[PDB]
């Protein structure tokens, strides 16, 4: 089911680029690592932006204390999900801690790691608002859930157990709460969709799981589209952003507690890495905004025909 014409052009015209930057993305590159006053306030923001939406979100936090290489911590996952009645959901995703660096240098922010993230997938909620709010009032079988992940990062230095702490945590719970029918919340997780490292000029996507390939060809097939129909910029061949073929490699990440445990993953992460990858310079002035704005165009037309709004 792709959208009639008209009717992507009306769901592309409910996109607000300047709403995106400044409401959604600006408030969020500030120092935000775990156990910080910013990742607090970030986890406030992100909270009380989600209840706003007129479609009535569940929004609640996952707190939990974990041991980590700087001692206890505190960590919150944001989860938000649009009809807690609803079978199943599509699931998108990201992390909102910013990796931790010793003193000394200019801030690390991570704009595309993963402020960008974030920003796309408030103003993704904002947007289809209207269509979201009207499907939970018809009761829609399936629903969106947003997550909005806590302590992605390494505190000290990447591995099983520096890393994911948020995600490790997240799914561990939601194995451990039922659901009907379930049995659990986490098969309640129809699709799994992850987005990191976006908004650097010229990202390549693959696709990571053979299982989940029919939606990044749908990913695929919309950037051709909206390209055909002049709704793309700096986009000067017919297909850029998502790579036929194998991957370069698979990348650790959020997804994993959730892969182990069957549920099915697309991970929307840029292989290459953006060149600003943790380092300083991953900030908004080396973000590209055409590009922001052709992954939000691309993401809500298939937000849009995955739920048949
Ligand atoms: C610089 O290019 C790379 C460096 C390392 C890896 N390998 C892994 S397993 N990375 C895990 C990344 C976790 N993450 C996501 C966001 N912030 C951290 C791959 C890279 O290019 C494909
Ligand atoms: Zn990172």
């Amino acid at each position: 089911g792709s959208l009639p014409e008209a009717r992507l052009r009306r769901v592309v015209g409910q996109l607000d680029p300047q709403r995106l930057w400044s409401t959604y993305l600006r408030p969020l590159l500030v120092v935000r690592t775990p156990g910080s006053p910013g990742n607090l306030q970030v986890r406030k923001f992100l909270e009380a932006t989600l209840r706003s939406l007129t479609a009535g979100w569940h929004v609640e936090l996952d707190p939990f204390t974990a041991s980590t290489p700087l001692g206890p911590v505190d960590f919150g996952n944001v989860v938000a999900t649009l009809d807690p009645r609803a079978a199943r959901h599509l699931t998108l995703a990201c992390h909102y801690d910013s990796k931790l660096f010793p003193p000394g240098s200019t801030p690390f922010v991570g704009a595309t790691d993963s402020a960008v993230p974030c920003a796309l997938l408030l103003e993704l909620a904002q947007a289809l608002d209207l269509e979201l709010s009207r499907a939970k009032k018809q009761a829609a079988p399936v629903t969106l859930q947003l997550l909005f992940l806590d302590g992605e990062e390494a505190l000290k230095e990447w591995g099983p157990k520096d890393s994911l702490y948020g995600s490790r945590h997240l799914a561990q719970l939601m194995e451990s709460i039922p659901h009907s029918p379930g049995p659990t919340r986490i098969q309640a997780i129809e699709l799994f969709m992850l987005l990191d490292l976006l908004g650097a000029p010229n990202p390549t996507f693959y696709s990571h799981f053979p299982r989940t390939v029919r939606w990044f060809h749908r990913l695929r097939s919309i950037e051709k589209r909206l390209h055909r129909l002049n709704l793309l910029q700096s986009h000067p061949q017919e297909v850029m952003y998502f790579q036929p073929g194998e991957p370069f490699g698979s990348v650790e990440d959020d997804h994993i507690p959730f892969l182990r445990r069957g549920v099915p993953v697309l991970h929307l992460i840029s292989t290459p890495f953006p060149a600003v990858w943790h380092t300083p310079a991953d900030t908004e002035v080396n973000l590209h905004p055409p590009t922001v704005h052709n992954l939000c165009r691309i993401l809500a037309v298939f937000l849009a025909e995955y739920l048949g709004l």
